[PDB]
């Protein structure tokens, strides 16, 4: 019928869900069409939070949705950077494949 | 009747309130006693948000409530560090006075 | 219908609005058509006071309408100078960004 996520603070709620670790919940929002590039007061996408947290699997879901891994936050800490900070080399590798995808 | 907020991740709610900029609701929140220092998924207090935005009045309100200015964040930045990032020397001065109190 | 404020001491009125911090009221005055350039008794634009305070969105509105960031006050201080004396680095940067065009 065409129901839509017209939710305010969409990025905030998505990032809170990422913090909770509720993988299925985030996947359902992402399937509904929640934009995963929305920022917060700290100007960080849900992918920012996943990269900092080291949540590789939430990061895969966000990547399938299309969350930007190069988007700069307040401090310029792109999700690529946060991933290196966490040190999940597999997460970083998938995000670099995504970064070439974005750059293309 | 001793009503308690009992709000999930209340610190994030106060941070979103600061990002909203609506001084009124935050004023009533802290006047009702909602824990100001409470951090967020990114370990950021509402002091962090206000100091990053240089929002001297709402930040002053939060100080009147009383929140940790030594508590750092996801990147090890205290609310005073966020004030320095903003460069709000008015707010920097305020938070440094609070830091002088927090020394003891 | 072309209704005009023509309010006496209009400069002082908008600087008082800036002092109040009512983003709604100043946005409403300014969208209605109130001249942002109008200076106060001290030859200060509302941009002067707003830039000094740190009201990022407020001063951004004011400059968008036409409040000159180069206009000097009684002491020969522009809204830029009010920001540099005490204000926010990012707000100083916005004022400088627009003033780079304005001064030339």
């Amino acid at each position: 019928e065409g129901a839509s996520f017209n939710l305010e603070d969409s990025g905030n709620f998505l990032c809170t869900t990422v913090a909770k670790g509720d993988s299925d919940f985030l996947k359902r929002l992402l399937s509904s069409g929640m934009n995963p590039n929305s920022e917060d007061y700290d100007h960080r996408t849900p992918l920012h939070v996943a990269a900092s947290e080291g949540l590789f699997l939430m990061a895969k879901m966000l990547v399938e949705a299309g969350a930007s891994v190069i988007s700069k936050d307040r401090w310029g800490n792109s999700p690529l950077d946060e991933a290196r900070l966490c040190g999940n080399k597999k997460l970083i590798k998938l995000l670099e494949d995504v970064k070439n995808a974005q750059s293309s």
